[PDB]
RNA sequence: GGACCUUUAGCUCAGUUGGUUAGAGCAGACGGCUCAUAACCGUCCGGCCGUAGGUUCGAGUCCUACAAGGUCCACCA
């Protein structure tokens, strides 16, 4: 106090360096106290202090009491009192939320006008030692832990510079110590009537057996967030740095190779899972890491290399072999094409590749190899047809071999799903197949026979 | 042409030794907790078990073919 509080400043520095603070205050005890301590220390580091209280509608003696007594307290140690008030907690939650919710950012939304539109750089607020063991416990059996577990963060990047919780360091027991010692109106509140909470339940019998077991509770729970506050951002560092050494690159949505991922270690794995849904868009309600960062990972060690997951906000998840794709977009769309094929003639086709078809006096002579293909006018029947594959295809090979499915060739041959479709296939007239690009040659590739007329086709790129 | 395996709701899996009454999870829709920057709690909607043919009093469960999706071979190299 004063000092355990000045330390704590100190401590975990950035606090108490530069000329600008917003300090926000609600009911009444707690937020009183914390301007007092404010104000004697801002004098004592170089400092102009603006205290900041909203009142939310629950209203009654508490709305115009506490507003009133902080005004007539701004004035009386000469401090600018920037006062505002929404009932719109009504009309918020008639645009989305719950309760408390609605609280933190609406408050907060207000205290980000302040700091912006008054050069403030921090914005601190009284949360006691208390405060925060109530956090842990309460997010302990929620579900929250991850980093996020971690506890009330003493001081974070708000908006503009950070918002810090000095009062961290102490109990809510050394707050009306300090308020009753150093003079202030009847000290905590014969009105927490209001087991309405989930929160305040905790507070009510939850820590004070806890409270009973150890005098020194708030303190065991202190190291305690710090522990996981410098373990978890270590860690941080590390899955940032994983996530760029593994993310396929700029695209329109980010792709995710599974081999180097998944040669990383769990912890990390995790992370950057974590970090990469969060970067596409901002840790949403219904996503339930557990079931989901689970599910994603499952996707990955699967065997079975087709695989599909539905996320929230429509957010969909696929692998393709080694790639991980992930698009909340959607990838269907639809395809297919049939073309005769025009000799000779430059066919583009839809991925980015096309044939092309010439006649020949002599027998081809270019390498052996699959990105070409010779036909005889004669032996058979034209036009040529080049389509996607269909139910039931199959073709014959060109040496032994015998007879194929195709679909058993495109899995043989692992190629991508979207590929299978949008790749060509060619056929005669007759609908034999010919001759697949770059896959595979049937048997009717027009041997030498005789220096009569050929046909060339070349599959290529663009 | 050769060998092995998969398939259950939009998506991921369970499904006892042939009974029958098919069970979870994600998404979707719905209802709550969050005085914290974020990954919880309950309800509901969604079942032709890939088609089609058999063996059986009986089939999701066993056999056949076909089909798709898989792991090898072979042809291709």
């Amino acid at each position: 106090m004063i000092d355990k509080v000045r330390a704590f400043i100190h401590r975990h520095q950035l606090l108490s360096e530069g000329a600008a603070v917003i300090v926000g205050v609600s009911g009444g005890p707690d937020s009183l106290a914390l301007l007092h301590v404010f104000l004697s220390l801002r004098d004592e580091w170089k400092l102009q202090v603006i205290a900041a209280h909203v009142d939310h509608m629950f209203r009654g003696r508490e709305s115009e009491e506490e507003m009133e007594f902080v005004k007539r307290f701004c004035v009386e140690r000469r401090i600018l009192c920037e006062t505002a008030q929404i009932d719109v907690p009504a009309f918020q939650r008639s645009a989305g939320l719950g309760a408390q919710e609605a609280a933190r950012i609406c408050r907060y939304r207000f205290f980000a006008e302040l700091m912006e539109k008054h050069q403030a750089g921090y914005v601190a607020v009284g949360h006691h030692g208390d405060d925060q063991v109530e956090t842990i416990l309460m997010r302990l059996v929620r579900g929250s832990t991850s980093k996020g577990y971690a506890g009330i963060p003493v001081k974070r990047p708000f908006h503009g510079g950070y918002l810090i919780r000095p009062f961290l360091a102490v109990s809510r027991a050394e707050i009306e110590a300090y308020c009753r010692q150093m003079g202030l109106s009847p000290r905590c509140d014969p009105s927490n009537e209001k087991d309405d909470y989930t929160r305040n339940r905790f507070r009510h019998h939850i820590v004070p057996l806890l409270r009973q077991e150890n005098p020194r509770l708030h303190e065991r729970f202190q190291q305690y967030s710090e522990m996981m506050a410098e373990d978890e951002q270590f860690l941080e560092e590390l899955a940032a740095d994983a996530l760029n050494k593994v993310m396929e690159k700029q695209h329109r949505d980010a792709a995710l190779s599974i081999g180097p991922f998944l040669e990383l270690p769990r912890p990390l794995q995790r992370r950057v899972l974590q970090l990469l849904l969060l970067r596409l868009y901002g840790g949403v309600p219904p996503t339930l890491t557990s079931v989901h960062i689970g599910h994603i990972l499952m996707l990955c060690e699967r065997g079975r290399p087709s695989g599909m997951i539905d996320l929230p906000k429509g957010l969909k998840v696929i692998r393709s072999y080694d790639r991980c794709l992930f698009t909340f977009d959607a990838e269907s769309g639809e395809k297919g094409y049939w073309f005769e094929l025009p000799v000779p003639a430059l066919l583009p086709l839809p991925n980015g590749y096309a044939i092309i078809s010439e006649f020949g006096e002599h027998y081809p002579r270019k390498q052996a190899g699959n990105d070409w293909f010779v036909v005889d006018p004669a032996s058979v029947s034209l036009p040529l047809r080049v389509r996607t594959r269909r139910r039931g295809d199959r073709m014959v090979l060109k040496g032994t071999g015998g007879t194929k499915k195709l679909k058993e060739i495109f899995i043989e041959a692992k190629i991508p799903r979207m590929e299978r479709d949008r790749w060509p296939i060619v056929e005669d007239a007759d609908g034999r197949i010919l001759w697949v690009p770059g896959l595979k040659k049937s048997a009717f590739e027009a041997q030498n026979r005789g220096q009569a007329r050929y046909i060339l086709l070349q599959y290529q790129a663009m």
